[PDB]
């Protein structure tokens, strides 16, 4: 039995083709092809339903201490209403999940993590809360019930602007604020996304979720976008998909996510998994996540990657055709000496080797709104 | 990595033999044999750590409507601070989990459900919360972070009475109240248990959990008890163990839990699976959960139950030696014609047919405290 978000009937009413995703029923696409939906997102904007993601709040005076004991980012340095992408890492340096953490001006941390890792992540945070409370510290956690919508694309901001009093130009990439959206009070708008385009994510009380979705969709610039387009868009943007490109068996260094380590904590070697991660940062690491491009048929997950001498050196973790570049793009792991952009490699596609080239990611330049 | 309750160290210092249980680290027993611990519980009182159980609060003016859309009991009829055992059912009439729900004098329902089904149960309630909010109703859900202790036995009330101002003789079976216990304020004490004896359950803030357990244990009447004893006690008491005696393929009627079906609920047919369940109340049921007793080798779960001619008619769901009766006890399903107490049957024990007798449950008379 698949779980349903507050927009379930909304999706079906608009031609959504529902499929199973992390135990939820979500549209893989609607009436337009996922390829056209993908292109529409980069020229205008698309609305995605991400209400299945886990939304939590960390309360208490020791909220930052709790969070930093679990993630690799510089959380203390976050200014009010400023957030950062980060990772949950275990003592061995493996990635438990990727997330976004925001320091709200309400005195709490607002966290959003993967739908497919909600049981694991919630238990992890609960365990830490329990640990700290037993030590007499002040901390707590709340699971939010709000729906979550993502409006992404070059015209996403202007579409939302018609529904908010706040001048969105004051909401730079990775900052957020609580505002009334299209009549719905208590929404949190964050300048973020999973597409590489400018965009916002809206945490909206369920009672007003459908109203908000409809209000946004009424704008000619907007079209709904499903799972397929969401995947091709994030891949072109060089963004990881937990469970595919990174997992508990990959550290932030192997995953080419060294940038997620907080500036202060990286230099101090003070973060979860540092004993394994630091030596890798210095160079002692066996593999690296790289981007790959090729012609012909698309490279797919689990496909072997070989050098020109017939030796298997790695595996593709994600891959699909790129509508924006009209080439096939993919992510995979290869030894460091084969990770330089421009390197030619062989990838098994449909039981036959195809010539591919290592490419620097993102494949499609991002268009974030920064000051 | 096993999750730890706040009493992790407490258990280790008291001789607790830790084992994995639903992803948590809990003592299967301590220094005393589980059979002696069992006998101790029915003569004095034992302390059990059940902090791994899911504790949730349902908020809002429509909290009762929400819970009733998920359970089979008459929740509205519960007096302030009165609770009842109930069941989450699916549209097929099967049971998703058993639970205890209390209608607190505050503005919320206090729910306690199985650790082994927390992911399932939490998702069920959270999704229903969102569905009702979408419909314009007022409801919410909070996951409590408190520990949970159960003090069970004929001298349990006497022991706890030394740590509370409230007159426990005025706290009847299945009623509860917020109290300061042994110096720890904000605890919720409920007159309930999983042993058949008189007893209480104490929801206590993590910060004061160890203090409370330590204080309770100072009284010589008390001895810690683990999982093995917990299981033999509940079985003798005729109490179900979700996943064993009842599951998604057993209705409340087949599971001999017709009493959990609310009078009003039966007439309204407004609970999941009512179309299937209610009709069975007439007698249209193919099987029924019963208690079994025998000598020699213990009856074990999954063992076939046969009539005296040797024809298979059912299956054992739970079984273990009974310290209180000095015989073997078990639960299982058989057609209604063989459910009358005293019925002679055969059970495949250690690959051999062994004679058993259907026994009325509870096997051991309960000692619940009622006015």
């Amino acid at each position: 039995v698949l779980r349903r978000t507050p927009l379930y009937d909304f999706h079906l009413a608009h031609g959504g083709k529902m499929v199973a995703f992390a135990g939820w029923s979500l549209p893989v696409q609607y009436r337009d092809s996922h390829t056209d939906s993908h292109l529409h997102t980069r020229q205008h904007c698309s609305l995605f339903d991400v209400s299945h993601m886990l939304q939590t709040k960390i309360l208490g005076s020791d909220r930052v201490k709790l969070m930093e004991s679990l993630v690799v980012g510089d959380i203390a340095e976050l200014r009010p209403n400023q957030g950062t992408l980060s990772l949950f890492t275990n003592e061995a340096g493996g990635i438990l999940d990727d997330l976004i953490v925001t320091n709200t001006s309400e005195g709490h941390l607002y966290v959003v993590s993967n739908a497919g890792c909600w049981e694991k992540d919630l238990a992890l945070m609960q365990d830490k809360v329990r640990e700290l409370q037993n030590q007499g510290r002040d901390v707590g956690l709340e699971v939010l019930d709000n729906a979550l919508l993502a409006l992404q694309g070059p015209t996403a901001a202007q579409v939302l602007q018609a529904g908010v009093a706040d001048d969105l130009r004051k909401l730079p990439f990775m900052t957020s604020a609580v505002m009334e959206v299209f009549g719905v009070s208590g929404c949190r708008v964050t300048r973020c996304g999973y597409t590489g385009e400018d965009g916002v994510e809206i945490s909206v009380p369920v009672a007003g979720a459908v109203h908000l979705a409809t209000a946004i969709l009424k704008n000619p610039e907007v079209k709904l976008a499903g799972l397929a387009a969401r995947d091709s868009l994030r891949l072109e943007a060089g963004l990881c998909l937990y469970g595919n490109d990174i997992d508990e068996h990959t550290t932030p260094v192997e995953g080419s996510l060294s940038w997620t380590l907080g500036k202060r904590r990286r230099a101090a070697m003070d973060f979860p998994g540092a004993k394994v991660i630091v030596p890798q940062l210095k160079g002692r690491v066996q593999r690296r996540r790289v981007g790959l491009m090729c012609e012909g048929a698309p490279m797919r997950a689990h496909s072997p990657i070989l050098n020109m001498e017939g030796t298997k050196i790695g595996t593709v973790t994600s891959g699909c055709p790129s509508p924006s570049l009209k080439k096939n793009v993919a992510m995979g792991y290869v030894p460091c000496e084969y990770s330089r952009p421009g390197t030619m490699l062989l990838v098994e596609v449909r039981r036959k080797q195809q010539m591919a080239v290592v490419s620097k990611m993102p494949f499609v330049p991002t268009n974030y709104y920064t000051l």
